[PDB]
């Protein structure tokens, strides 16, 4: 099976490498991770806390994690470049809380010991990985609920590594925060509802019945986020029926030929080739699980064909 | 395609129809529901929540349901039979709080006046659909988080409809709440966690350092469930290698010849014929979504061969 053949046969064209961000394209790097090695790293599901993680397996560029003590269904793919793993001692020396195994409370953990206790290693530190802004931790914000997409909340910047941040809704679930850049199109200033006619989400038991952002700062005592810090995310320019590869949502192992079905700005929507349209879904084009033709093949991980 | 020629070639054996519960068994019912109906009925990710529902589409002896002024994205398939949906006005007689379409406030809302809004019209109550036990509205008890099943908590029975009540975690978002039933695999009386040298999960922010049931069920005036109401669930008598029809988790529209892969006490692990292993998965062995051979031909429902 061939991507050039492919392509004339279906008389197509691949999305250009050149509109795909670094953290998408060809990375310039052997994947150094093996199998049994341990490190820490975000917990997707409740992307504030970090965890005690061990490498369960390792595929072409990627990597599948394993939250130890913990079932395997939590097992997760990313790539070996992640921005949200960490080597070994990154939680102490940042200041961040680490939390640890299933079955083991805080002051029962150390790396040392727990390291001798597994006979195991650290991944090196030379295998993980600048642009200054005005977003600082405490800083308050309107952002999009990722889950519920139509509700824009008041929120706050409660953690930052280099260019992410993390962003929570006040007086609600952890499980509801995740981390962002700048850029990214679900966070605004303060009163850009105001200014666009539409509903804050207020926190739960707060003066819902007029709710005021300048009452709000000053009762916690903290700043707003400057409007300067707030860039503009550049539209992507992946066009209807270009051609892709791109991990199956699904069964992330898997790695699928893949067409751009349709756009919007910060959007494309993925359509597997020899699959139904049912299985099309949406996906942030800036994503590092999808990539361009070849990426596969450059990598080391296999490709699934069209059905 | 053929279930018996299919059955001989593979020379295996159906899950026995007598082995399903009744709300998995052949329907002794046609689906009398209809594209554009209007019906009341619980948010599967927010189980607390009754909503207001119309039927979207109808494929055999289930419909898709779509939340009024929501994306399609949140639609959902249940059987024309679901225990968990309602007729228009069943919250209001039965005294439950009804939460109106996106972008009405419940001031804005009542079903007289939505219904002419939309020139529609309810499901007729002829649709829809005993057994006396000790659980009552504010009873506490010890539950599994689903959602984090390694997990055992101080929870609350919430709300009671018939046999099925619903399982609230104290001080812990709705949305880790869930309905269950007298049997459920996942409930225990309290002090059952004593008992069984578990970790019992407090509520956040309470006398964590040596909590107790006696002093806690005083602060809250309420009373435990009796012991005496934790019915015992019979296993289900599903065997490895038998056959069956599953709704495909991953796209429920679909319906796929399967293979009971491996078993425990209350699930089977589910395999698609003809798929790799790797899509293989857990499932309650109770669950509506389970179902005896032949049951996509009897309800007029399509049926996915092996791939
Ligand atoms: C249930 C839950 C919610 N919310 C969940 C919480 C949500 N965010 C939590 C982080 C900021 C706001 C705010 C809205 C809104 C509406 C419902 C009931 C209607 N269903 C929700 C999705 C399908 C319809
Ligand atoms: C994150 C969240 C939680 N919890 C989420 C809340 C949960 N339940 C909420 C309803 C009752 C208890 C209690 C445990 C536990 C551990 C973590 C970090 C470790 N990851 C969780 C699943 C994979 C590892």
């Amino acid at each position: 099976w061939c991507w050039a053949s492919y392509l004339e046969e279906e008389k197509a064209v691949a999305v250009p490498a050149k509109l795909f961000k670094e953290h998408q394209s060809f990375p310039y790097n052997k994947n150094g991770f093996k199998v049994g090695m341990k490190l820490e790293g975000v917990d997707p599901e409740h992307q504030s806390v970090y965890c005690v993680l061990t490498v369960a397996e390792v595929c072409g560029y990627r990597i599948k994690l394993h939250f130890d003590g913990y079932s395997d269904c939590y097992d997760f793919w990313v790539n070996a470049d992640a921005l949200d793993i960490h080597p070994v001692g990154w939680c102490e020396k940042t200041g961040h809380k680490l939390h640890p195994p299933k079955g083991y409370k805080e002051e029962e953990f150390n790396w040392q010991t727990y390291l001798k206790t597994c006979k195991a290693q650290a991944a090196p530190k030379s295998l993980f990985e600048v642009i200054p802004s005005g977003f600082r931790v405490g800083m308050k914000l309107e952002a999009v609920d990722k889950k519920n997409p139509s509700f824009i909340c008041v929120a706050t910047v409660t953690d930052m590594v280099d260019n992410r941040f993390l962003v929570h809704f006040d007086n609600w679930d952890e499980s509801y925060d995740y981390w962002c850049e700048a850029s990214s199109p679900h966070i605004h200033p303060v009163g850009w509802c105001k200014e666009h006619r539409r509903t804050l989400i207020t926190p739960p038991g707060y003066n819902v019945k007029h709710f005021s952002w300048d009452k709000y700062l000053e009762e916690t005592n903290s700043l707003p986020a400057p409007a300067r810090a707030f860039k503009v995310k550049p539209p992507h320019g992946f066009q209807k029926k270009m051609k892709l590869e791109v991990v199956d949502k699904r069964n992330p192992m898997f790695i699928r030929v893949a067409t751009v079905a349709d756009t919007d700005d910060h959007r494309v929507k993925v359509h597997f080739d020899g699959w139904n349209n049912c299985y099309d879904y949406w996906i942030d084009a800036d994503s590092p699980d999808i990539h361009p033709v070849g990426w596969c093949s450059k990598t080391g991980h296999p490709l699934q064909p069209p059905l």
